[PDB]
RNA sequence: GUUGGGCGUUGCGCCAAACUCUAAUUUAUUGAUUACAU
């Protein structure tokens, strides 16, 4: 029947294994449009093996464009794909806000074309043009299985005429793709697109946890429910005291009828042995009517025991999971319960009771953190060996903040092997982040231009990064007692070696610093070495 | 549970199903979340009430019974029920009684309904028929409306009545204007 | 990380070599080109 050349190469290509060599061959066989006759059954075998072929890939961004946006002229980045973790770091008036800020209203884009039907979103406002110029764009391309997605998004002064209309491809292209899965098959894995500004710093508090059980019932529970207010910033907590209340009351309420389960089996095994009525039954054994009575209870027992073995094999891990990955991002913290006069949560450290509205500011953003991306990790991801190990975006903004310089060198570690498929391009301020991380992920920015890392930006001496990378000096570049420090070196090693000032710099440098460190040591050691040269 | 801190506000009365659905749930979780001993016994309560009504035993206990031990046996099985009951009872308890009362009227109100169960994941506050229905969603609109009038007046007369093995036993008023109130004919 | 050579348990495995401006090719029933049937 001379099937089309591209046709034969795309069948290859599925043959091959591909997730949109089927899609474009499940709406090629469904329509009379792209020049081959309709078959159904033979379009229904390629779309059920696109959705089939979609689990186990990541969804990644892999390049942005920024052109005349808030504080940046002509912008090009590429993150990296083997790697999941990017992070950006520079001073306080750059830019590393602008292009998380750009990663969002394309996000928010994605996100509503692959959960709503409206078809809308974020854009560029008046106000986050470049002082002077008329036009901005925005392009990102994203990444799933190698196959590539393009977008962007423009806008124009409403004087001029408009030299760069808005175009959504691939996201599109994406949507379909991940609505289609679903409607073959309910339990497909989405990816998770969210991120979480500074305003996360007042996230948990007694007014959102006080009226938390005064909420709508359909906003928690479906998979296409875990994209409301999550590229919003402030990471949700009452929604989290919600669930954690209704999974929490499953374990409360199931777990019971199988406790009374048992013990109706318990009773219906002697209500069957019964000596009294197992005698009083043998009396008439041939009798019809006490055989029918005896077989129905022995199919009734059995009944009973398969139910229980019903309930014996839920193993609701969709708590435990949760708990366990949090626990270990806090160190000690432990047995999370509830207490239900307040309508309050309480949490055990070193063997104290107190409840999560009066931890330190330092542990409840955090702990509102991972909550918030295991809730929406287990929402995405229906029934699972493992649900936390889903795909998507993660842009952890200002990680630095209400952070110990002790878990700095823990946390992006920690994330990584808790969630060990999301990406988590992130920014940071604190030098003891970035010695964690490979030195060509990290992406400095100043002027508005993009520098390299330098090299050997892992695991270093925290002053070489801080120098390296923050062009800040280890020591103060304006005190007293450094400029102590210099006056004497530099008379070390040259003249004046023992004479008016050198004693005096000496013991003014001795009784501060201590008598033993390492500079001073160095110091008078070379001094005693060139004075007996002398 | 002092029988006076219900007992009044009745005066006026409430009896609508948005305000029954939180009180049930709240009655049978905080029933079940602490506790947990009455549990057992309440459920092996239903388990041995509703046992009984089996019809081969039952036909077999209607027929020819001139042996004593079928009676014997029968005297038994209700001593059962009598013992375990009073055990209940003297599990001197508010909210982990009146859930077994407020059953029992529904249980009776609306002719041959099983056991009544309630499920999270959807709601569903479900009654058990030889075929499964839901109640929050079907049942009309005035049955609803009724069966919260009976729930109310099986919880006060349970928390008016300590002890009293069939709480739903009482004796007062009760005035019920316009009774043919959003009713199917 | 990318490019050209070689062998053949060849819709690609191995071997032997190289290069780093901060930075990888996809459209037919169309038009241009190579080639067979004319
Ligand atoms: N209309 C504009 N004109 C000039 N500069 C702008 C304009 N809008 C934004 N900017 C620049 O954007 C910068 C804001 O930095 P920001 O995106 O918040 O990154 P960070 O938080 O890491 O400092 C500012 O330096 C500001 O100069």
């Amino acid at each position: 029947q001379n099937l089309p050349s591209r046709i034969t190469k795309l069948i290859k290509k599925s043959e091959s294994g591909d997730f949109a060599s089927s899609y474009q061959l499940y709406k090629v066989f469904g329509s009379k449009e792209y020049g081959v006759e309709p078959d159904e059954k033979m379009s229904d075998y390629f779309k059920e093996l696109s959705a089939k072929q979609l689990e186990g890939g990541q969804l990644r961004v892999a390049d942005i464009h920024l052109e005349n946006y808030k504080g940046f002229e002509s912008l090009i980045m590429d993150f990296s794909m083997k790697k999941n973790s990017t992070i950006l770091v520079g001073n306080n008036g750059c830019g590393k806000s602008t292009i998380l800020d750009a990663i969002q209203k394309g996000l928010t884009h994605l996100s509503s074309r692959l959960s709503t039907r409206s078809h809308n979103g974020d854009g560029i406002e008046k106000h986050e043009l470049r002082k002077g110029q008329n036009y901005a764009s925005i392009a990102i391309n994203y990444d799933y299985m190698g196959i590539r997605f393009p977008m962007i998004i423009a806008t124009t002064e409403p004087g001029y005429e408009d030299r760069a209309k808005s175009n959504y491809s691939g996201i599109n292209e994406l949507g379909s793709i991940f609505k289609t899965a679903h409607s073959i098959n309910p339990n497909v894995s989405f990816p998770l697109i969210a991120m979480y500004t500074v305003e996360r710093a007042n996230d948990v508090s007694t007014r959102d946890i006080e009226n938390s059980e005064e909420i709508k019932e359909a906003q928690i529970w479906d998979k296409f429910k875990a994209y409301n207010k999550s590229l919003t910033g402030k990471a949700d907590f009452k929604l989290f005291f919600r669930w954690f209340k209704e999974l929490i009351e499953i374990e409360n309420s199931d777990n019971a009828d199988i406790t009374a389960l048992r013990a109706e089996i318990r009773a219906k095994e002697k209500d069957l042995d019964n000596p009294l009525l197992k005698a009083l039954l043998a009396e008439n054994k041939n009798s019809e009517t006490t055989k029918k009575l005896l077989e129905d209870h022995q199919n009734s027992l059995k009944v009973l025991k398969e139910k229980l073995n019903s309930y014996y094999s839920v193993n609701s891990k969709t708590l435990h999971t949760v708990e366990d990955a949090m626990y270990s991002f806090l160190p000690g913290f432990s047995n999370l319960k509830l207490q239900r006069a307040p309508l309050d949560l309480i949490v055990d450290k070193n063997n104290v009771s107190l409840s999560v509205l009066q931890l330190s500011q330092g542990e409840k953003t955090i702990l509102a953190l991972i909550a918030d991306i295991a809730r929406r990790l287990t929402l995405l991801n229906p029934n699972s060996v493992n649900p936390l190990d889903g795909t998507g975006i993660v842009l952890i903004d200002e990680i630095d903040l209400h952070l110990h310089p002790s878990w700095q060198q823990n946390i992006i570690p920690r994330l990584e092997k808790t969630f060990k498929n999301i990406q988590f391009i992130v920014t940071t301020h604190s030098p003891q982040v970035c010695h964690t991380i490979d030195s060509q992920n990290i992406w400095l920015l100043k002027n508005g231009q993009k520098f390299k890392a330098p090299k050997g930006v892992r695991g270093a001496i925290s002053s070489w990064v801080l120098e390296n990378l923050f062009e800040v000096a280890q020591r103060p570049p304006e005190d007293k007692y450094t400029k102590l420090l210099q006056e004497y070196k530099n008379l070390v090693f040259s003249e004046k070696y023992a004479s008016e000032d050198a004693r005096k710099l000496g013991a003014t440098l001795s009784q501060h610093f201590g008598p033993d460190d390492e500079t001073l040591v160095e110091l008078k050691l070379e001094i005693e070495k060139r004075i007996w040269e002398d």
